[PDB]
């Protein structure tokens, strides 16, 4: 079928990117593995195991 995980958007308030970690509120939820990362930051964040 497809091994592509679907990401979602989230922005609480006091949350920080789990990749570059900076002043902002950007987060993405990856299923199959369950991870959090900037709106994208794919260049920094690793590959969804
Ligand atoms: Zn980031
Ligand atoms: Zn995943």
């Amino acid at each position: 079928g497809s091994v592509t995980h679907r990401f979602s958007t989230k922005s609480w308030l006091s949350q920080v990117c789990n990749v570059c970690q900076k002043s902002m509120i950007f987060g993405v939820k990856c299923k199959h593995c369950r991870l959090k990362c900037h709106n994208k930051c794919t260049k920094e964040a690793p590959a969804c195991r």
